[PDB]
């Protein structure tokens, strides 16, 4: 039975450190340093400027841990992973890469970057000025991205102004293409995306109409990092079913800031 | 290099263990991860891949819980930062608690020192017995069990306080005194040493293992308890010795803090119901 596993990206650096995080780890001359171990050991080169990290932040160290833990679990489970698609957001491509590394499939499977499964533009505060890394930039940063993949939606076609209806439609169109982006291959396809995608990228498969915007927004608001929903195809009955994911959930606590000098 | 302000200084870096599985999953954690036939399994990815081979089977972990998957990540991240910092680590002592010996191993693995340095298990830096089960000491992994489990423990090490000498009724005064005595012995292990010794222990130790070095009297018990409540996983306290006078000072740790968020339990099918 063919499967579609929608996976939320890991923890973002700005979720922990706030909107000013870039100021916290760069000099006036823009030299990177790590003021807390949860900042990553390096940033990829952004040829449009480090400032594009504000709109399009990387995973924190903990987010990398979560992604790798999920990949290791997927390996342990024995499922056959057959393809992976990712939102163009850095946090999503990085989540995909770290899952693949622990599956030991990062050389075997190329990441298919699909702007059609990007976040709802309304929720991207950056939207007007938002810039993803290009495929060539991703390749230069040692992401094994599919340079030959023709996306359902090119990035130039994402609309800052997209409505909820336009958002849910493009996800359905995107998922429709993705499900045909493989004749007969037995195994699971990873969809590495945003909280919104656990709803917007599964309901179309399940033949369900879109949720009312308010209901959708409420359901999607508190999906944790690496949160998963899994759909399996019943091809005889011509339908998809919502099914328990092939790996367990991940629950862990926080780690608070600590200043030794306070004693 | 031989100037008074340039000569390298002996360091003692006291480090709290990583996240323990029972902090997240609660007092029933062991029953959560035990099958109907008594075998270990992972009901959540933050339970570790495996438990060490143990005496008396799975049941002895009751009072001696392992690091969670996240605790292992924290310990490894700290070890990697220590590597990055370039500091010279020359020795490591750990509390006999599994969570502490595991934290020590993961730090050493990321330092690339796990085969070079043996972990010296020191019950004298175990938690205050007031905060542990009375039978806790009867249930530590033995050094042989740890070596079975691929912990490069020191079989020759002669602890300042043997595990069976830990008293279930030790008072605060007795506790602070045995930490002082143990730190005394640790410092005299190799008193010419010029790198950093790791003391991988409990939140309490960041106070009780440093105050004696600094020549300070014990904090009032209530003050101590309030203070140690606050220390995060892999939290650190660093002291350096002036070789001229043998005095120790508190110093910024050689690596940064680690701050991250929680991750909630999640079941989509359940969530949408």
């Amino acid at each position: 039975r063919r499967g579609i596993l929608v996976i939320r990206h890991g923890e973002r650096v700005d979720q922990v450190f706030g909107k000013s995080w870039l100021q916290q780890c760069t000099t006036a001359d823009g030299k990177y340093y790590r003021p807390d171990l949860n900042f990553p050991r390096s940033l990829p080169r952004r040829s449009n400027g480090i400032k594009d990290f504000e709109n399009d932040p990387p995973l924190s160290s903990c987010g990398i841990f979560q992604a790798r833990l999920a990949g290791e679990a997927l390996l342990d489970s024995g499922v056959r992973v057959t393809a992976v698609f990712a939102s163009p957001a850095l946090r999503c491509v990085q989540t995909a890469k770290h899952i693949l590394e622990e599956l030991k499939l990062e050389k075997k499977l190329k990441i298919r970057v699909e702007p059609g499964i990007f976040e709802w533009m309304k929720w991207e505060a950056s939207k007007a000025t938002l810039t993803f890394l290009t495929l060539e930039e991703l390749k230069e940063a040692n992401f094994n991205v599919d340079l030959d993949y023709r996306p359902a939606l090119p990035r130039c076609s994402l609309m800052p102004a997209e409505s909820y209806d336009q958002y849910v439609e493009r996800c359905a169109v995107s998922m429709g293409q993705i499900i045909n982006t493989c004749p007969q291959d037995m195994g699971i396809t990873l969809i590495v995306s945003h909280s919104s995608a656990l709803d917007s990228c599964t309901r179309p498969l399940l033949g369900l109409p879109p949720r009312e915007c308010g209901d959708f927004a409420q359901l999607v608001r508190k999906i944790p990092s690496l949160g998963m929903c899994f759909c399996e195809e019943n091809r005889e009955d011509g339908k998809w079913d919502l099914v328990n994911p092939p790996v367990k959930t991940l629950t862990h606590g926080a780690n608070s800031v600590f200043n030794w000098r306070n004693w």
